[PDB]
DNA sequence: AACTATGAAACAAATTTTCCT
DNA sequence: TTAGGAAAATTTGTTTCATAG
DNA sequence: AACTATGAAACAAATTTTCCT
DNA sequence: TTAGGAAAATTTGTTTCATAG
């Protein structure tokens, strides 16, 4: 099993920018890493960390509380600095 | 933390062809293996099985039994062929 | 053709593979409990598995012959497993 | 009792040159696991018939309770 | 050149940062060991962890002015945290 | 209590100008650290003499026990 | 080709905040 | 009104990776 | 650029074998 | 001499990866 060649914040993104409303819950997060790599089949308590402290470390992604809860989106303009 | 970009096989060799005498008890093996790269500092059930199937799986490495247990070394020759 | 597996071959081999060779119903039972579960696979199961075990296992060897390709068994190499 | 190597020398060593194309092999499988598969839920009844129909599985009682054997013999008769 | 800090201003932090801003003398222990050891670091690790700081939070701004590039605090960045 | 930061921020806002440069962030930092480590066996009775020699921090007598508080008159004088 | 130095990423954790029994 | 638990978030400090010199 | 087919590798496990309490 | 336990080996069958076509 190989892991995918690229960051947390990018396959993040990926998932968010995938999404036909560009928004994901925490969770439905989770299952677009486990759907899409064998890697992320295994030792969830390492990944899963790994996602969330991505999405509150970086401005890039902003939590959009609403009625059901809250989803997860991407500012681009951000994503797009030091990168 | 990435692994190496090396077949079981070609890392279980190279521990062996750098020991003194081209020898090296199981235990010696796993330890080559996390002195050496991080990624095997963590989820050892796993690895170490791969490195004990490794190990028989494949002829070109040969357990020579010795006054102590038992050491592992490479079949060159064997090594070479399949690939 | 004869058939590859006959319910009298079956009953056989679970007494003749016994410790005593010999086994009481229920013992048999449980040896044909097993066995159906075991084959209980697809086609796209064995089909990989038979191609897996002919290129991993030396005991079987390819032999081409004016036919196109035909696999062997090397029966000195099959027994030292 | 089976693993895919046993099968796989069993359809080899049970036809004929002792050879067999890839194909023939999964002609031989498909077989295999066909019989399985008709019969998964009438091998009980069926292993019982078997019994008392054929001389070759003989029934012995010790001590305590009842054990089926082989007569090699009269097995081998049958072919 | 006043220390960074001395016996009198920790104390005065213990006892200023806890609920009712009164601590026992026990409690004031238990405070000192804590602090204590979080400052049982060396140079090696303390000069990662503020390299990292400095380039992690948008609080500190680094002012590049004549000569040399001096940082500083940008006090309502600091607000966040608050 | 102390983190990185409020630490990097209590020397920014110490030094004149509030400005400071890597290498006396490093300085200051340099000797913080040194401060600990010098009187880690020693701030116990430290305390105890600090607690009984200045007037700014009083002993509160409650119901049960004793504790110690800050007068933030007193200490401010000092200063 | 080695080796060092170093910021971005990755990691491992300790806490917090919410929503529910 | 608290007490806990699980998710979800937020934080902190350390280790690893990729590479410019 | 996509998609399929497929052998090597990788995985996950069930068992075995040895050496010690 | 039987009963586990753990490490070391051996085995089997399934999933994943890389890539020819
Ligand atoms: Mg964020
Ligand atoms: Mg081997
Ligand atoms: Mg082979
Ligand atoms: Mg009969
Ligand atoms: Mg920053
Ligand atoms: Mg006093």
């Amino acid at each position: 099993i190989v892991r995918p060649p690229f960051t947390y914040a990018t396959l993040i993104r990926q998932a968010i920018m995938e999404s036909s409303d560009r928004q994901l819950t925490l969770n439905e997060i989770y299952s677009w890493f486990t759907r899409t790599f064998a890697y992320f089949r295994r030792n969830a308590a390492t990944w899963k960390n790994a996602v969330r402290h991505n999405l509150s470390l970086h401005k890039c992604f902003v939590r959009v509380e609403n009625v059901k809860g809250a989803v997860w989106t991407v500012d681009e303009v951000e994503y797009q600095k030091r990168r």
